[PDB]
């Protein structure tokens, strides 16, 4: 899948997560954010096609997938505990990142 | 070194860039924490030995390392731009973060 394609996965798991009532339901969607964030990292966005493979921005972007990844799990570690509204809670924290990085890249 | 020099050299120049003066010092402080932080980054912590890399544990200490290298370098960054206050204020955020993983796995 491209980046087109992981973030779209991304956007739709959010929402899912919002209108999910039982703990199961966060837990797949997580699953399949994490993936696709870590997809996504090994991409190289339009902004940067010529920028180079250490430049500070390949560096920062890079962290910036590892934020999101780490926030995911810390929502996927509690969706395991069964504790649905702390993990779509923790789960928010993810626009954050989304703001933070696409006013940055997109 | 072990994940005890790599914190010693954390608390050590820490406490640097609080007294420093000058954009310099803390740059330099910053540029050694940095390090460090990256290399306790790798290690499993005592209380975590018995565990496995794919525990929930290993992925908060692995994010927490995560934040404050992000810390660490939005707090040199304002370094190189001369704001020796800016930097140290930063820098005082650091804390915060240890104190919270420490509590979890010091
Ligand atoms: C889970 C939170 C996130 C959501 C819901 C999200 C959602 C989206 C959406 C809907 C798009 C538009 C895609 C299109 O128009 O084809 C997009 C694009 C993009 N996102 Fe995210 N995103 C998230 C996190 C991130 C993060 C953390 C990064 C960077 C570390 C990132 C980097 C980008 C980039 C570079 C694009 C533009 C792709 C292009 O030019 O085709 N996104 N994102
Ligand atoms: C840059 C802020 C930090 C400072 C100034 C700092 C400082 C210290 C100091 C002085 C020690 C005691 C070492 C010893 O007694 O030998 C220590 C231990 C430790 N720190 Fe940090 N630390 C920081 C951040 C962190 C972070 C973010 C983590 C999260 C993984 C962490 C995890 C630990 C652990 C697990 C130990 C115990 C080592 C042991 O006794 O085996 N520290 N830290
Ligand atoms: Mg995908
Ligand atoms: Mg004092
Ligand atoms: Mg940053």
């Amino acid at each position: 899948a491209d980046l087109e394609d992981n973030m779209e996965t991304l956007n739709d798991n959010l929402k899912v997560i919002e209108k999910a009532d039982n703990a199961a339901q966060v837990k797949d969607a997580l699953t399949k954010m994490r993936a696709a964030a870590l997809d996504a990292q090994k991409a190289t966005p339009p902004k940067l096609e010529d920028k180079s493979p250490d430049s500070p921005e390949m560096k920062d972007i890079r962290h910036g997938y590892d934020i999101l990844v780490g926030q995911i799990d810390d929502a996927l570690k509690l969706a395991n505990e069964g504790k649905v509204k702390e993990a779509q809670a923790a789960a928010e924290q993810l626009k954050t990142t989304r703001n933070a990085y696409h006013q940055k890249y997109l």
